[PDB]
Parts: structure tokens; C-alpha cells; sequence
């Protein structure tokens, strides 16, 4: 298992200077505290120097493992399920942008929130749409991987727990998409989360830690050893990334408490 | 990867019950022989019903993969690269029309001989005015795909490798935009195949498949074995089409042999 953080940057559209700072400081920081890689997540690849990120990575021997895409949906409105096909397109041609700058990276792209909402449809209709969807990213991508990540209610109404999304999987039926498991949405969602994680198996591709106030984890009441414990029977062997608001006491001493708290757990495996 | 099948219409402007009678009988073929898709080729897509098009691939559960545009040119001298701006425009706006109908499809638009030719022109001032004419294309169309077909000496003085298609690429700068290579025309103009589809790696967008004599692919001496190791290498998982001549024995035992060809390349 690794461990990898999460850095919050600003959009670049807009303010490139403060997209350029924001990412160098989150990567300083994630190399100074230990990280072994980083997550980021933006709205639009298109209006950033990717070839200047990739300098900065080779830089700091920081790897990218993740690029989130929820700022499509929450600041462009995309949908990979929207009721109208133009904006779906949209979407579509949108997460293709965010999986050219994952294959300068290697990394994941994620589909959380991009994935949309049931707006008042069956549950059947809005997880049929999402699979086309899915189906026509892996038709357009030769190398891309992907991975659904489940929300908690009040974030969506369409897929919520890791059941399902494996549900989901089945149907796409590609190695190239998996499950992304979240501590603070499942904290909300899940039953039983050792249980969760057991059946999502090898499907469970990378992993989201925040305690259950999604502070840094060490900071709330989550059960972290017995998700850790699971974690090593499934033989889980990727990422742990941090992500997680910058409480207590900022971003930078939120990093150091999670690596802190993880590290022990990882250690004593 | 998938197989596709490119089938020969009659031009639906001359004879309409002809056209019909052809793509029925293309795809029926298609299906029959175990094809995934189909690729067409038609002149002028407004005089065609489309929609009737479109319940005959829904009954037959076949799709149409791409939509060739090449008798634009060979037939109503359509050139996107036309020194005449009135039939330059002309040309442009015939190629949206075929954007439209492969829209309905979720189909490639090739750009091939409608690309158009030198004509004793300079390079640089063709390459110019075809890059403006594509990227006038990107900004009347807002979905559509298209793919550069390399074409031989032959047919054109205009790209004729791999290597000159990627550098328009570059200068086009969209992901609309992308590459058909074609065994037929690489086997006269690409120095080594293999190396000329990992250079274009992710941008192959299309493929055509014939022999050396543009025959049913195993009927010539075109070393299929080494582009199959390649494309398996570099991952590609989009269309194969047969583009052949109806040799040996016609269009249905072309198709048959080409298909029986490809799919052992394929197994393995
Ligand atoms: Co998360
Ligand atoms: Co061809």
C-alpha cells in the first residue's frame, strides 16, 4: 500500500499564477510530509500546461495517482447522465480531456460526481444512460482506467454504496473501471464497511481516507483498524489517498496528522 | 479490436430503390459472415433516407462504423482544397451534411480524395488552405469525428504517409481529428509499417485492411501477422474495416476470406 494526498487548486482559467502555486505548495508539502504521490482534481484540462506539471512531478519525484472531475458537474453543469444528449456528449468530450492528461501520468481518472443525478427518473433509466456513457469512454480511450466512486446521499441519489457500483461493473464488464472507496461516504452509507470492502475485492482500484467529519483521519470517531485489517486480507496493494478538509489547524498540519495516523496503521499490518 | 465490412452502394440520386437493394444486401452479407459493423461510402448524403437506414442497422443489429466521402471529389469535383472558394465552400458544406448522418450513427467521416490534390500548387499553400477548411469543418460541426486517410502517389500528391498526416494533426490541434492508415496505400508509401502505426500510436483512429494487390487480406503478400502484433501493442481496440477489391470470386467470397483472415489474426 501507498500513500498519497489529495491538493486543492485553484482553477486555472481564470487564474493560472494561482493554479501553478496552489499545486507546487500542495506537492512540497505532500513530498515534505512523506506522500508518495498526489491526487488533483480539476474542472478543465484544457486550460492548463500539462507539460509544466509534468516538469514539476519529474521535480519532486511526486507522482499525479488520481485526477478527480467533479467540477464539470458542479461549476459546467456536465452530466454523464443528463436527460439532455448534448450535454451528455459534453460530458463525455470533457472526461476525455481529463484522460489525456491521465496518460501523461498514469493516473486514474475519477468519475464521482460527473456521473449525475436521477432528476427525478428511475433509478434503472439513470444507471442504463451511465453505462452508455461508460461504455462510449472505453470505445474513445485505448489506455484509460477509471473509477466510480459511491456518494453519500446527500451528494447524489445515484449510486451510494459499493454494492452499488460493483452492480455496475458487472454490467460494463471492463478491468479498466473500478471502485473507489471513500471512508466518509461510507461512514453514512455502508452497513457493515469491512464487509463492503470484502466484496468489492479486487475490483476496489483506489481509496479515499477521511475521518468520519472528514477532518484528517485520526481526528473523528471512523474505525480505521478494522477497514486496515480488510484492506490487507484483500490484499489491497494501491493507493490511500488523503482526502480530506484542512482541519485541524490547516491544510499542512491536516496532511501531517493523516500521514501520522495512516502510517501506523499501514506499519503494523 | 473489431471487424467491419465496407460494402458498395449504387448512388441513391441515380437509382434510390438500387442504393437500398445494395446496403441490404451488404449487410446482410456482413452479419451473415460475422462482422461487427459496416462502412459505407456515399457521394451526397441529402438524397439518401437515413432514417430507413438507421431501423435496417437496428434490425439487423449491425452499426455503421464510418461514412466515406471520396466520390464527392471523384464525382462532383468537391475539393476541400479547391482554388475556387465558391466550390471550396461548396465542398465544406457537402462534408457537413455527411457529418450530420454520421451523427445518427455514432460514425467516422474519412477524408480522403476529398481532400483534394495539389494542382500545381505548392505544398505548404494546400496543406494552408486545407487546415482552414477543417477547421472551419470543427467550427460548423460540433461532435463530429473525421479521419485522414494517407493515400498513395497514385491517387494523390497530397499526404501520402502516416508521418504527413500527423504533422497537419499537430497544426489542426483537435482530437476530432484523426488518422486512417490503410494497408493497401502503406504497402506503397510507409518505409516500415510497423514503426509508422506506433508513431501515430493513439491518433489511428480507422484502419483499412486489403492485400498488396488490394485483394481479400491472405490473397496477396502483405505481411498482416507484423501490423496485428502492433496493433495488439499499442492497444487498439477500434475498427478494422475491409476495403478490398471483390477478388477472388467476388464481393461475397472477398468478404468471407477476408473475415477468416483477420479473425485468426485476431484469436491470436
Ligand atoms: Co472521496
Ligand atoms: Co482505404
Amino acid at each position: 500500500m501507498k500513500l498519497s494526498l489529495v491538493i486543492s487548486t485553484s482553477d486555472a482559467a481564470f487564474d493560472a499564477l494561482a493554479f501553478k502555486g496552489d499545486l507546487r505548495k500542495g506537492m512540497e508539502l505532500a513530498k515534505r510530509v512523506g506522500y508518495q504521490a498526489v491526487e488533483i482534481a480539476v474542472r478543465d484540462p484544457s486550460i492548463v500546461d500539462w507539460n509544466e506539471v509534468k516538469i514539476l512531478s519529474e521535480e519532486l519525484n511526486l507522482p499525479i495517482c488520481a485526477i478527480g472531475t467533479g467540477q464539470a458537474y458542479l461549476a459546467d453543469g456536465l452530466s454523464l447522465t443528463h436527460p439532455n444528449d448534448e450535454i451528455r456528449k459534453k460530458a463525455i468530450e470533457r472526461v476525455v480531456k481529463h484522460t489525456e492528461v491521465a496518460g501523461m501520468f498514469g493516473a486514474l481518472v475519477i468519475i464521482g460526481l460527473v456521473r449525475g443525478r436521477r432528476e427525478g427518473r428511475s433509478y434503472e433509466e439513470t444507471e442504463e444512460l451511465f453505462i452508455e456513457s461508460m461504455k462510449r469512454l472505453l470505445e474513445l480511450t485505448e489506455h484509460a482506467k477509471f473509477v466510480i466512486e459511491p456518494l453519500n446521499r446527500y451528494e447524489t441519489d445515484f449510486i451510494n454504496t459499493i454494492d452499488d457500483a460493483l452492480r455496475i461493473l458487472r454490467k460494463i464488464n471492463s478491468n479498466r473501471v473500478g471502485i473507489l472507496a471513500d471512508t466518509f461516504h461510507m461512514n453514512i452509507e455502508e452497513v457493515n464497511i469491512p464487509e463492503s470492502l470484502k466484496r468489492a475485492g479486487e475490483k476496489l482500484y483506489h481509496f479515499h481516507v477521511a475521518d468520519s467529519n472528514r477532518w484528517a483521519p485520526g481526528c473523528g470517531h471512523f474505525d480505521f483498524r478494522s477497514v486496515f485489517n480488510t484492506l490487507k486480507e484483500i490484499g489491497y496493494n494501491r493507493y490511500v489517498s488523503v482526502e480530506c478538509l484542512p482541519l485541524p489547524g490547516g491544510m499542512e498540519e491536516a496532511a501531517e496528522i493523516a500521514f501520522k495516523t495512516l502510517k501506523e496503521l499501514i506499519i503494523k499490518l
